[PDB]
RNA sequence: AUCCUUAUGCACGGGAAAUACGCAUAUCAGUGAGGAUUCGUCCGAGAUUGUGUUUUUGCUGGUUUAAUUAUAA
């Protein structure tokens, strides 16, 4: 079900294999906290990190090296 | 006091390899790299990028003739 998520097709193919294991668990921690988190109120703030390092970690999987010099 | 287990250092002795060993004011990475599956799950530390040398590193061995001096005159 996560493989059809938004944060995975919306990049370049080649890069699909490394986001799964990198999102899987950024998707595992966020169950951790909303277990521990008291039902009365909700809060978020640590997903918007996770989806900056998810993001930001992904364009730099797509960037590919800069040139070598001869 | 003897005996034993694990890890590390030094070392005698015995092998195997050098397409092998490293380096980085560099990117990520147990807050999950990289894989495996019998589809239930299972394993758990490197992967990228640049670079140095790599029929080779250091050191060695082999091969290409002294001086003195003696006759009977």
């Amino acid at each position: 079900y996560l493989f059809a998520s938004d944060m995975i097709q919306k990049f370049p193919v080649s890069v699909h294999k490394q986001m799964l294991r990198m999102l899987c668990a950024k998707v595992s921690l966020a169950a951790r906290v909303d277990a521990g988190q008291k039902n009365g109120d909700r809060n978020t703030v640590l997903a918007h990190k996770w989806k900056a390092e998810l993001s930001k970690k992904a364009r730099k999987l797509s960037e590919a090296p800069s040139i070598s010099e001869t």
